[PDB]
């Protein structure tokens, strides 16, 4: 997260950070039942020398804080079960960048983990609300990760001016959230991510997730994240949540 601030510990319960085999941080991902999470689908493909798409080859840190204290107390340590990929994922566009990650065993809640709340098929997240991206990615281009979860206040961008501005690029399954003058945005590492939207009554909803972005808050180069309320009922219908 670029332009952001240290978050407080347990400020993001449902935050979940992915690590690959050997690898440590590589991207984030969303706890929204007990058993599943929610992440970007393009941080799960095999490349000739890691085999990304197999679930035994992650750990999911649920709980955490600081990346360099895995063990603090009530850090829960995870394996996952499966990892499913939306079928539609385009590894070229990006469209459909969304996956659903089974744990290998329930998460615990507690006040460090607890759920995210998702969003009806029906709810629009409006144009010009705020909303918070969190992520243990970059904190500048070309930079390195942070240890401390960070946060970052950014804004719901009007489709039409997202599409402008990423011409040929932006499909309706993406939204732009950020600000055009740059500033506070995601970055590597952040993928998968989810952002967090405060609704009504203060309780929070996830309004996307992290998926990729021209530069890191580069002008005119807003995050470009995966819409939520689209898959309401294929998180159902492959969850049962
Ligand atoms: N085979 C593979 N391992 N492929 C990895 C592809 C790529 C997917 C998403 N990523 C990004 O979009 C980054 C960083 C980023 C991530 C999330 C949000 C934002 C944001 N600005 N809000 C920025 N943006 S970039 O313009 O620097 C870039 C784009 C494409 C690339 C392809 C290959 C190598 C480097 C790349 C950098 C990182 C990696």
């Amino acid at each position: 997260v670029v332009g952001g601030t240290d978050a407080d510990e347990g400020e993001w319960p449902w935050q979940v950070s992915l690590h690959a085999l050997g690898q440590g941080h590589i991207c984030g991902a969303s706890l929204i039942s007990p058993n599943w999470l929610v992440s970007a689908a393009h941080c799960y493909i095999d490349d000739r020398g890691f085999r990304y798409s197999d679930p035994t080859q992650w750990t999911a840190f649920l709980g955490l804080h600081d990346q360099s204290q895995r063990s603090a107390p009530g850090v829960q340590e995870r394996r996952l079960k499966r990892i499913i990929s939306h079928p539609f994922f385009n590894d070229f566009t990006f469209d459909y960048d969304i996956a659903l990650l089974e744990l290998e065993k329930p998460a615990e809640y507690s006040s460090m983990v607890r759920p995210i709340c998702l969003p009806d098929a029906s709810h629009v997240f409006p144009a010009g609300k705020a909303i918070w991206v969190t992520g243990w990615g970059h904190t500048q281009y070309g930079g390195t990760g942070a240890l401390i979860l960070q946060k970052g206040e950014i804004r719901v961008i009007n489709q039409t001016t997202c599409e402008n501005l990423l011409p040929q690029q932006i499909t309706p399954r993406m939204m732009c959230v950020g600000f055009l003058s740059g500033g506070v945005d995601s970055c590597q590492g952040d993928s998968g991510g989810p952002l967090s939207s405060v609704e009504a009554d203060g309780r929070i909803f996830q309004a996307g997730v992290v998926s990729w972005g021209d530069g890191c808050a580069q002008r005119n180069k807003p995050g470009v994240y995966t819409r939520l309320p689209l898959f309401r009922d294929w998180i159902k219908e492959n969850t049962g949540v």
